[PDB]
């Protein structure tokens, strides 16, 4: 599923997504465009042979198993296919634990690189929340 702008924001706000540990909802919306263009079904492969999925970008080497990623920790309990899904929850839940890791949002690059210190409330601007 490629969501819009509004219905991503609406869809995270009731998964209880908006201020978790403290990050506002324009900073998810912000997070989700740059990691995967809004498409649940986003996959990227990595150097170290770990691949990213879903509209979080969640890696196989810590959070879900994939089945080809050797030392596989799965820490969200999930195979990695569950995160393509046009259902966000499982992605959600497994964001939940990730963002409470202790490096907060900075686990996800493209939120450092490209939303952190900048006006990510325009991400929500003009939404019926
Ligand atoms: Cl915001
Ligand atoms: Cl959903
Ligand atoms: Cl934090």
């Amino acid at each position: 599923k490629v969501f819009g702008r509004c219905e991503l924001a609406a869809a995270m706000k009731r998964h209880g997504l908006d201020n978790y540990r403290g990050y506002s909802l324009g900073n998810w919306v912000c997070a989700a465009k740059f990691e995967s263009n809004f498409n649940t079904q986003a996959t990227n492969r990595n150097t170290d042979g770990s691949t990213d999925y879903g509209i979080l970008q969640i890696n196989s080497r810590w959070w879900c198993n994939d089945g080809r990623t050797p030392g596989s920790r799965n820490l969200c309990n999930i195979p990695c296919s569950a995160l393509l899904s046009s259902d966000i929850t499982a992605s959600v839940n497994c964001a939940k634990k990730i963002v409470s890791d202790g490096n907060g949002m900075n686990a996800w690059v493209a939120w450092r690189n490209r939303c952190k210190g900048t006006d990510v409330q325009a991400w929500i601007r003009g939404c019926r929340l």
